[PDB]
């Protein structure tokens, strides 16, 4: 693909493994007329259908006027929205990580900052797994030097669950390594009360909350260091849902408010959020996709089989069941008299052995078939294991 345009930086193979594309990508990260610069790198994930490719779209337009003019301008009234595939329904869009071609070239203390915007698949999408979209998420909080964590209507269960799990996801994605921040909620309740003081407002609230949980001691370091922010932006209005060319004359007054305000606070901090290596030296462009490569080896490394919460729970049970089933065997096996002659033994055995898979399919939960022949055949490798193993020493 020419120049400005979206690339697609990651996607998720058959398999669930991540890739990424060392041909297209690697090369926009090693241009040479940009290679040497320090690098800002904006990252924005949340949840499906919120706006964040609509979003980036606006911040890009301040991106590129900061590269003209140095002024920070959102476009002319009329002008429609374009860039990271942006659109209205229920149906799915970004797939992967996507990352605009170039990166927009900002002045800074007589050089210049390569400015990297990465637009990742939503999350909360039944059509993809979603353990494969935690990966892409923390793939771009790891590789951010801000991150936008797009929120809808207020911080719930929901957000605080999958941000915790983003930064399990290996020490790189720890909140002490996470440089920068935004908790950006979308469709604010109050389009009037929205500014700094109500979000700070909103997250002490929230800490106070927090403090009382043991679920979320990594989103509670965040939320409580000075490298987290909050932002509010009220709801755009009918006329940027549904059927719209996303121009500014078509939103909410107080949304537009928000919106140049927000984008704005970005722009102008990208010079304090310069990209880090390991070792707190400025990073350039042509070492982030060395970074990517490392990391997504690094993710590809472990399937940690997050699933839905009945799945879960089942498969808690499940394993607890065959755990038991096991020790059920072993009890059997050493409460055995050692004067049973061996052939009469290897029979009781088997027997015992026979009625314990009846046992687990008699017991087990869940409906997956395939799963529960699986696990099955496991228990019944481990049951012939030990088995083998008694009526070879048994004499
Ligand atoms: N409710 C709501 N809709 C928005 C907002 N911003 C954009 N939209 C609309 O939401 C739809 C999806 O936008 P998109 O950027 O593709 O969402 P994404 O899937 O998160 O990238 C489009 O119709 C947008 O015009 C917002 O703040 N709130
Ligand atoms: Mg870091």
């Amino acid at each position: 693909a020419e120049p400005d345009h979206p690339i697609q930086l990651v996607w998720t193979d058959v398999n669930g493994r991540l890739s990424l594309d060392l041909s297209g990508a690697h090369d926009c990260f090693l241009n040479t007329r940009y290679s040497n610069y320090p690098v800002f790198i904006l990252c924005i994930i949340g949840e499906k259908r919120r706006g964040k490719s609509f979003l980036m779209n606006y911040i890009m337009r301040a991106l590129r006027s900061m590269e003209m003019d140095e002024e920070i301008s959102l476009g002319a009234d009329d002008e429609p929205l374009k860039g990271f595939k942006w659109s209205p329904g229920t149906e799915t869009t970004t797939k992967g990580i996507w990352m605009w071609n170039r990166p927009f070239l900002l002045n800074h203390k007589g050089g210049k900052i390569a400015v990297f915007l990465l637009d990742t698949e939503g999350s909360l999408d039944i059509e993809s797994d979603r353990e494969t979209c935690i990966k892409l998420s923390a793939l771009s909080l790891f590789i951010s030097s801000h991150l936008i964590f797009n929120v809808a209507s207020n911080l719930k269960e929901t957000e605080l669950d999958y941000m915790e799990m983003y930064m399990n996801m290996g020490e790189e994605c720890g909140p002490k390594n996470l440089q920068h921040l935004d908790i950006l909620v979308r469709d604010w309740y109050h389009s009037k009360k929205w500014d700094r003081d109500v979000a700070r407002s909103y997250i002490s609230r929230e800490i106070e909350k927090l403090e009382k949980l043991n679920s979320y001691p990594k989103v509670l370091w965040s939320l409580k260091s000075n490298q987290t922010r909050c932002f509010l932006l009220p709801h755009p209005g009918k006329g940027i849902t549904g059927e719209s060319e996303g121009r500014l004359q078509d939103m909410d007054e107080d949304f537009q408010e928000s919106l140049r305000s927000y984008v704005s606070k970005v722009v102008k901090g990208i010079c304090t959020h310069i990209k880090t290596n390991i070792d707190g030296e400025l990073l350039t462009s042509a070492h982030v996709f060395s970074m990517l490569q490392e990391f997504t080896e690094v993710l590809n490394l472990q399937i940690y089989g997050f699933s839905s919460p009945m799945e879960m729970f089942y498969a808690i049970k499940n394993q607890k069941l065959m755990g038991e089933i096991e020790n059920e065997f072993q009890d059997f096996l050493k409460n055995q008299s050692s004067l049973t002659l061996p052939p009469t033994m290897r029979v009781k055995v088997s027997q015992k052995f026979s009625e314990l898979l009846e046992k687990f399919m008699q017991f087990v939960q869940g409906s997956n078939t395939s799963s529960h022949d699986a696990m099955l055949k496991d228990l019944e490798v481990r049951l012939l294991e030990i088995q083998e193993k008694f009526c070879n020493d048994f004499t």
